[PDB]
């Protein structure tokens, strides 16, 4: 719901960091 829901082709490192840090509560 955040890392599929943005990645591209060959993008993904930014949504999935960004995804990542957010599940770090």
């Amino acid at each position: 719901s955040c890392k599929k829901e943005c990645s591209g082709s060959r993008r993904t490192k930014k949504c999935m960091q960004k995804c990542n840090r957010e599940h770090g509560h």
